[PDB]
């Protein structure tokens, strides 16, 4: 005949709390069930499930049927190296609606994407596209390492890695001229092609003096002369001191045998 279950007074039309209120009052139990867009259902209780309008015993569980906001979604962290994976995790987003960009960057970026244009640890909506930049196109290169060579060379090496612009410094070394002593950046140094590298360069300066030792100086003049000798010569006074000084080149500064001033600067006496 009659029910001892006990039908419960329904509230839907109102509001989450006021409809979870009353059956929390009563001692009954709810399940809420969320859904993600305000395109189903709203939190707001504008419809309930006959259970609890059914008589039923006191204390069960009615299920209440809840949406939640706006779907978006907070854009996942991926390597840059990755675009495969980036573009997945924006389809697995939802939304996977992307685009790639190519931009002339810094030589570290080139290569590698840099990231999306809107910010990517926030929200984005499902709806929504994200551009994504990927830096492309270096002018830049690694200088290599270039010592040891000649400038001939080290300008060659650098023109075929696309260095046109180079300038060779010399200065004087124990190292013969025509080594490239080193560059001024150093060796993998990443520069740009369209830069103006430095070779710097080995000058030795010196070029060795054959032998004029306890000659006349009529011998040491053309035999200078003959070769190629350009600098300044120290003639002094004549003087007759004997057989043993006549025209006859008393030292020679420079040491016969090595290399002697790029000026070539020769001190030798004769007497008369």
């Amino acid at each position: 005949g009659i029910t001892r279950d006990v039908q419960v007074p329904d509230v839907r039309g109102q509001s989450s709390a006021d409809a979870i209120a009353t059956l929390q009052n009563r001692g009954f139990k709810i399940r809420t069930l969320q859904k993600p867009d305000s395109t189903i259902p709203p939190d707001h209780v504008i419809g309930t499930d006959p259970a609890a309008n059914t008589s039923v015993s006191a204390g069960d569980e009615i299920t209440v049927n809840v949406s939640t906001g706006p779907e978006q979604r907070e854009i996942p962290d991926v390597s840059t190296l990755t675009y495969a994976e980036a573009v997945k995790k924006l389809t697995a987003a939802g939304f996977g609606r992307f685009k790639q960009a190519n931009s002339p960057s810094t030589p570290e970026l080139v290569g590698k994407v840099i990231g999306t244009n809107p910010p990517a640890n926030q929200t984005s909506a499902i709806t929504n596209v994200v551009i994504i930049i990927v830096g492309s196109g270096p002018a830049t290169k690694d200088i290599p390492d270039v010592a040891g060579q000649t400038v001939d060379v080290a300008q060659k090496n650098l023109n075929v890695y696309g260095f046109t612009k180079f300038s060779q410094a010399s200065v004087d070394s124990p190292r013969p001229a025509g080594e490239v002593t080193g560059t001024n950046p150093p060796a993998g140094t990443t520069v740009p092609v369209d830069s103006v590298i430095e070779l710097q360069v080995s000058k030795g300066n010196q070029f060795v003096m054959p032998d004029l030792s306890g000659m006349f100086w009529v011998d040491a003049e053309p035999r200078l002369r003959a070769l190629g000798w350009t600098g300044m010569l120290d003639k002094g006074a004549d003087v007759d001191a004997g057989g043993s000084q006549h025209n006859r080149v008393v030292y020679q500064n420079p040491p016969a045998g090595t290399g002697v001033n790029r000026d070539g600067i020769i001190t030798l006496r004769f007497g008369q």
